[PDB]
């Protein structure tokens, strides 16, 4: 641990920072790394006809230097001393150390150390650490712009409750068997998000979508419901209710469902419904819907502990019935609560299988979630809370 800043990657191979900066980064990005070819020493790789460089960094009793010259009591100042006076490449090509590649990676027991840094105020010091991963990522959303001509068709205008939050079409819900009285009956505002595991992330039912709801549902074999809205919140509706009232029997096109029992938490409702299609017998599927209603709109709830308690929950049902398609999740959008639940979900389901001695990536993870679906994680407030999730989470696994 010589330095505490993030443009220190620890052991990170020269191969593997050649595609971080030729990525992530921009001309005169800039990181340090460990030596691999000699421990103990550092590399230095900037990138500049997007070449990257890759200087070594002596470290002689504590004291840092490039070979030759004056020695540095810190390699943060030997860092502040090229940034001034740069050094020249054998190809000619200046290096311009401008702007730091900070790191995303952490030890997910070295989390809290992570969170404790991010909250400083970053470099003219504006925003914490958490607002500039933020923005590192709303910046490298527009190198991620694929087709979305099925959510902009004329057909299925009335089926999205917003005009600019579309499906792609490369993850797009493709449903199968519909009505031919439409022009479309194959496009519902959904994607399939893969990191095992894969989730549907979708909208709250418009009023001409709820029967079209069921139908992915019943296609798709999924068996658990995760919704992270109210029907209403402050006068806006923001999802028409799609199941029936306990013990009731409601029909949605050519799909049954029935509300057998229902379980109430101070956070959320768990509502057994039976799914069947009408003419069918014996296609009846139990789905579980679990209706997390405590959770502000564009806030975080108020504690992960009941967020991951939920959150267990959820993982729990699913593997205990065999062969479960994906997991349906759906706020109002389904972009903004809906990203940060499976954001969630797929990190813990790392820290299931490795242990505490893995290493997380939130906004990689955050990134890799984007591509299938646009924009998931809405807001710097739920990008921090991602943190306090696995943070809190991590914590419980310490103890006992």
């Amino acid at each position: 641990d010589p330095t505490s800043e993030r443009w220190f990657h620890g052991h990170l191979s020269g191969k593997e920072a050649e595609k971080l900066l030729t990525e992530k980064g921009k001309h005169g990005s800039f990181l340090v790394r460990e030596s691999q070819s000699h421990p103990g020493d550092f590399v230095l790789s900037v990138r500049t006809k997007s070449k990257v460089t890759h200087v070594m960094i002596r470290c002689q009793e504590l004291k840092y230097d490039v070979g030759g010259g004056e020695r540095f009591d810190s390699l943060t100042d030997l860092v502040e001393h090229y940034k001034k006076n740069p050094m020249v490449e054998t190809l000619g090509t200046v290096l311009q150390l401008k702007q730091p590649l900070n790191t995303t990676r952490i030890n997910a027991a070295e989390i809290e150390s992570r969170v404790r840094e991010l909250s400083k105020l970053a470099e003219d010091k504006v925003k914490q650490g958490f607002w500039e991963e933020f923005e590192t990522l709303q910046q490298q959303e527009c190198k991620l712009l694929y087709s979305r001509k099925e959510g902009q068709r004329q057909e299925n205008k009335n089926k999205n409750r917003y005009k600019n939050i579309l499906p792609f079409d490369h993850t797009r819900v493709v449903l199968h068997d519909g009505d031919p009285n439409e022009p479309v009956s194959d496009y519902i505002n959904a994607n399939i998000i893969m990191p095992k595991k894969s989730y549907i992330a979708t909208q709250g039912c418009l009023q001409n979508t709820v029967n079209d709801f069921w139908r992915m549902v019943f296609q798709e074999n999924s068996r658990v419901i995760v919704m992270t809205t109210k029907e209403v919140e402050r006068g806006k509706s923001k999802c028409v209710k799609y199941w029936p009232d306990e013990y009731a029997l409601k029909e949605y096109g050519v799909m049954r469902v029935r509300n057998v029992k229902e379980s109430a938490a101070h956070d959320y409702t768990l509502r057994e419904l039976k799914l069947s299609k009408v003419g069918q017998g014996n296609t009846e599927r139990t789905v579980w819907q679990y209706h997390f209603r405590t959770w502000p709109d564009h806030g975080v709830p108020s504690d992960p502990g009941g967020v991951l308690d939920f959150l267990e929950e959820v993982h729990h049902k699913q593997e205990s019935i065999m062969d479960a398609g994906p997991v349906v999740v759906h706020c109002s959008a389904g972009i903004g609560r809906t990203g940060t639940f499976i954001v969630i979900d797929i990190l813990i389901d790392i820290i299931r299988e490795k242990g505490v001695d893995c290493d997380i990536d939130v906004p990689k993870t955050i990134q890799m979630v984007r591509s299938q679906r646009s924009g998931m994680v809405q807001t710097e407030a739920q990008y921090r809370f991602i943190y306090m999730a696995v943070q809190h989470y991590i914590e419980t696994l310490q103890r006992r």
